[PDB]
């Protein structure tokens, strides 16, 4: 068994908007919007609420961009992550309770303050490539096993 989980990256030509996680799972480092899936929604219409309760914006297109599967030591859940990317956003970003948006210039990506996963999969999310992704960890910051590939579907 796995839960169902969304991420949306904002990603312009020179400039990608992430938010720094103010509370609750990976709170203090900068991430994609999103989180669990509900009842009643579609993965791609969680993907939006999710984007517009933490960030306050709306799209007009979300395009699926890759899977990534999250194995916790001792957690009997996977998370299964459906990442998604826009480039059209429709308003400005604020702060939410659970995040603070802020734009980096594609060669400034945080890595060192994200979540330890980012830095191997976010060089296909920044060439267009479509993956699948899984990663161990023990805890939040040791990645034990990790596998990546690029795919035609995601």
């Amino acid at each position: 068994a796995s839960r169902l989980y969304t991420l949306v990256l904002v990603l312009q030509p020179q400039r990608v908007l992430l938010g720094m996680k103010k509370r609750g799972f990976g709170a203090g480092r900068w991430n994609g919007f999103g989180g669990k899936v509900q009842e009643g929604e579609t993965i791609e219409d969680g993907a939006r609420r999710e984007l517009q309760e933490e960030s306050g914006l709306t799209v007009d297109a979300l395009h699926k961009v890759g899977q990534i599967v999250f194995e916790f030591v001792g957690e009997p859940e996977l998370m299964d992550v459906h990442v998604f990317c826009t480039d059209s956003i429709q308003g400005t970003p604020v702060e939410s309770d659970e995040m603070r948006p802020c734009w980096f210039q594609l060669d400034q990506i945080p890595f060192k303050d994200m979540w330890p996963d980012d830095s191997y999969w976010f060089p296909l999310l920044l060439q267009k490539k479509k993956f699948h992704g899984y990663f161990k960890f023990q805890g939040q910051d040791t990645i034990l096993d990790y596998t990546l590939r690029e795919v035609d579907t995601v």
